[PDB]
C-alpha cells in the first residue's frame, strides 16, 4: 500500500496544496480514495463531409446516422481471489507459456531512438498535454530526457514519483509521455519483436492483418474436434486479478541486468499498484488507487491480454479433457499430469486457437469444453450474455464464427482460385467512415481521411457491391496524388499512393501463402462479389430505388465534391466497373 504509492500521492498533494480536501461524500467503494482538488474541463465525433456527400442513400438509415451522435460502474467492481487449485493451474501454465514464447525470441530494452521515431509518425501512445505542446516537441528537448532520467534512477531504487494514470465498455488511462517511455523501454519488445505473431505464439495473430484472419480460422476448422467456441468475456480489463498480474510479471524471469530491474519496477510500481486521477462533476479531480485490473499502455495491454487469454483458454481445454478434477486443490499427481499435458500436447492445443487480446476462437478436442466452466468462472473470466453455469453454444461453420468484429466468407474467383474475405454489417462500415476524431481538420485533411477509408474498402471489402462503388467514387473525387492519412493507425496496406489493383495483386495473390497459383489479375472485373442475396444479408442496399439512383447518378456526386475541393488533378476510377465501362 502507501509506501509504494505515497510519494506519487505526496507530490500531487503539493501542486494543489491550496485545494486539498478529504471529501466524505466520495463515490468509491472498491477504489482506495486519497483526496480531491480544483479543475474544470471536458472531444466528440465530427462528420467526414467528403464520405457523407458520396454515401447519400445512408443519410436516411438510422443505424448509420445514429453512430455520429452523442460502464464506469464496472471499473468500480471487485473480482474474488481464485482457489488454490486455480492459482496452481495458472502459475504452472504461465511458467510453461513464457518459456515457449521465449524459445525463439530474446527480451531486450527498446530505445529513446525507437521511441522518438514512433512519435514522429503518429502512433496512439496515450500521452497527455503540461510544459511542451505535443509529444513531437518534448522528444527533441533534453530537459524531458532529464525528467525521464530522474524517474528511471528512482525505478532502479524501487520507487516511483510521476507514473500516474489519468482516467477518461471502454475506459482509457493516459499517462505523461515520460511514464509511457519507461513502459516502452521495459516491455515494448513484446510488440516490437512480435512475441504474439502466429509463427511465435501458435494461438496469436499479432501483425496478421484482416486479409489473413479468415484463412487462419479456416485452418483451425480443418483440425479434428468439436464446435468452434467464441465466448466474449464481460469487461475483460476489469476481471484481471492480482494473480494474473503476478503470472504476467514472470516474463522478467527471462530478462537480465538493468532490463530485468526496469521491467520488475514497471510491474511492481505501475501495474500491481496504480495511482489514478478522475474528473468528478460534483468539478474536482479524485486521486484513487488499487492493486488489480488492467491499466497499462494500450499496446502492452494487447500483448498481456493475449498472454493471459491464451493461459485461461488452455486451462479451460484442460478442464474439458479431464486433466484435473477440481479447482479447490491440485493433488501432487495432478500437477505432474498438467505439466505432462503441456509438454506432450501444449503446442498442438495452442494451434487450436485464434486469440487477439480479450477476443478468442477455440476448436477443442470435443464438446466437453462447452460445460467446462469451473476454472474459467473462478479465474474471474465470466462470459458475456449467458448465465454463469449454462454451457457455451458453439459454431458448426467457420464462416459463421465472429472474430475481431468480423465474419469471413469463402469466395470463388471466375478462374477457380479461392479467396477468404473479411466482412461485417455494411451499416457499421459506412457509419465508421463517416466519422472523424478531433478538431482543426482542413478540407484537404478530411479528403485524405476519406481516401484512406476508400482504399481500405477496395482492399478488404471489394466483394461488397456498395463499398466497391463508393470506394471508386471517393478515389475519383479526391485528387489522385493526395496521400491518405489517419490520426490513429494491424497491417495497413491501403495507406499508400500506389495503384490499388497492384496492391490487391500483392496482398491477395503474390504474398498469399494459401494461393498456390500466382497468376496476376489484370482488371477489377476479374475480382468477384459475394452472391447478391448474401450481399443483402450483410446490409447491402442493392435492389432499393435510393441505391439505384445513387449508382446511376454517381458522376454528379463526384462532381459536387470535386467542385468543393477545387481545380486539382483527378482520375475517373468509375470505368474500372463493368456498368460504367460504357
Ligand atoms: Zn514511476
Ligand atoms: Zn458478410
Amino acid at each position: 500500500n502507501l509506501d509504494i504509492i505515497g510519494k506519487r500521492i505526496e507530490k500531487i498533494k503539493q501542486e494543489h496544496e491550496t485545494s486539498w480536501h478529504y471529501d466524505q461524500d466520495h463515490p468509491y467503494k472498491t477504489w482506495a480514495y486519497h483526496g480531491s482538488y480544483e479543475t474544470k474541463q471536458t472531444a466528440s465525433s465530427m462528420v467526414n463531409g467528403v464520405v457523407r456527400l458520396l454515401t447519400k442513400p445512408w443519410d436516411i438509415i438510422p443505424m448509420v446516422t445514429q453512430m455520429a451522435m452523442t460502464f464506469k460502474e464496472k471499473v468500480d467492481t471487485r473480482t474474488q481471489e481464485p482457489k488454490e487449485g486455480t492459482k496452481k493451474l495458472m502459475k504452472i501454465t504461465a511458467e510453461w507459456l513464457w518459456k515457449e514464447l521465449g524459445k525463439k525470441k530474446t527480451p531486450r530494452m527498446c530505445t529513446r531512438e525507437e521511441f522518438t521515431r514512433k512519435v514522429r509518425s503518429n502512433a496512439a501512445l496515450g500521452a497527455i498535454f503540461n510544459k511542451w505542446k505535443s509529444a513531437r516537441e518534448a522528444v527533441e528537448d533534453s530537459g524531458f530526457w532529464e525528467l525521464v532520467d530522474k524517474e528511471r534512477n528512482l525505478h532502479l531504487e524501487g520507487k516511483c514519483e510521476t507514473c500516474v494514470y489519468n482516467m477518461m465498455s471502454r475506459a482509457i488511462w493516459y499517462m505523461w509521455l515520460g511514464a509511457r517511455f519507461l513502459e516502452f523501454e521495459a516491455l515494448g519488445f513484446l510488440n516490437e519483436d512480435h512475441w504474439f505473431s502466429r509463427e511465435n505464439s501458435l494461438s496469436g495473430v499479432e501483425g496478421e492483418g484482416l486479409h489473413k484472419l479468415g484463412y487462419i480460422l479456416r485452418d483451425v476448422s480443418k483440425k479434428e474436434g468439436g464446435a468452434m467456441y467464441a465466448d466474449d468475456t464481460a469487461g475483460w480489463d476489469t476481471r484481471i486479478t492480482l494473480e494474473d498480474l503476478k503470472n504476467e510479471e514472470m516474463v522478467t524471469n527471462h530478462m537480465e541486468g538493468e532490463h530485468k530491474k526496469l521491467a520488475e519496477a514497471i510491474f511492481k510500481l505501475t501495474y500491481q499498484n496504480k495511482v489514478v486521477r478522475v474528473q468528478r462533476p460534483t468539478t474536482v479531480m479524485d486521486i484513487i488507487s488499487r492493486r488489480d485490473q488492467r491499466g497499462s499502455g494500450q499496446v502492452v495491454t494487447y500483448g498481456l491480454n493475449t498472454f493471459t487469454n491464451m493461459e485461461a483458454q488452455l486451462i479451460r481445454q484442460m478442464e474439458g479433457e479431464g486433466v484435473f478434477k477440481s479447482i479447490q486443490h491440485l493433488t501432487v499427481t495432478e500437477e505432474i499430469a498438467v505439466k505432462n499435458w503441456l509438454v506432450r500436447v501444449g503446442r498442438e492445443r495452442l494451434s487450436r486457437m485464434a486469440i487477439s487480446g480479450d477476443d478468442c476462437v477455440v476448436k477443442p478436442l470435443d464438446d466437453r469444453f462447452a460445460s467446462a466452466l469451473t476454472a474459467l468462472n473462478d479465474m474471474g473470466k465470466v462470459r458475456k450474455d449467458i448465465q454463469q453455469w449454462e454451457p457455451s453454444r458453439g459454431w458448426n461453420d467457420w464462416t459463421q464464427v465472429p472474430f475481431c468484429s468480423h465474419h469471413f466468407h469463402e469466395l470463388i474467383m471466375k478462374d477457380g482460385r479461392v479467396l477468404v474475405v473479411p466482412c461485417r454489417n455494411q451499416d457499421e462500415l459506412i457509419g465508421r467512415a463517416r466519422i472523424s476524431q478531433g478538431a482543426g481538420w482542413s478540407l484537404r485533411e478530411t479528403a485524405c481521411l476519406g481516401k484512406s477509408y476508400a482504399q481500405m474498402w477496395s482492399l478488404m471489402y471489394f466483394h461488397r457491391r456498395d463499398l466497391r462503388l463508393a470506394a471508386n467514387a471517393i478515389c475519383s473525387a479526391v485528387p489522385s496524388h493526395w496521400v491518405p492519412t489517419s490520426r490513429t493507425t494491424a497491417t495497413h496496406e491501403w495507406m499508400t499512393t500506389e495503384d490499388m489493383l497492384t496492391v490487391w495483386n500483392r496482398v491477395w495473390i503474390q504474398e498469399n501463402p494459401w494461393m498456390e497459383d500466382k497468376t496476376p489479375v489484370e482488371s477489377w472485373e476479374e475480382i468477384p462479389y459475394l452472391g447478391k442475396r448474401e450481399d443483402q444479408w450483410c446490409g447491402s442496399l442493392i435492389g432499393l430505388t435510393s441505391r439505384a439512383t445513387w449508382a446511376k447518378n454517381i458522376q454528379t456526386a463526384i462532381n459536387q465534391v470535386r467542385s468543393l475541393i477545387g481545380n486539382e488533378e483527378y482520375t475517373d476510377y468509375m470505368p474500372s466497373m463493368k456498368r460504367f465501362r460504357r
